[PDB]
């Protein structure tokens, strides 16, 4: 969604929260999955 | 012409081009690595 409405990652300030970590049960960002703390996790797109 | 903006992924329109596929040697987006055609590749942040 639009900037100003879409929550941004605390770790990656320029990345929208755009995925869901199924392993951790938290929404998070794709950079956290590629390079960060959710690298080992099962994740899914939030969508849209 | 306009001032700068951040290039966005063709496949993932809401995603910034924010990584570099070291394998394919091309800039791409993190969603292409997570779920897309670069899932198999080694990548790094443009940062
Ligand atoms: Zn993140
Ligand atoms: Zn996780
Ligand atoms: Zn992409
Ligand atoms: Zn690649």
């Amino acid at each position: 969604g639009a900037m100003g409405s879409h929550p941004m990652c605390k770790e990656h300030e320029d990345e929208k929260i755009n995925i869901y970590c199924l392993t951790c049960e938290v929404p998070t960002c794709s950079m956290c999955k590629v390079f960060g703390i959710h690298k080992a996790c099962e994740v899914a797109p939030l969508q849209s």
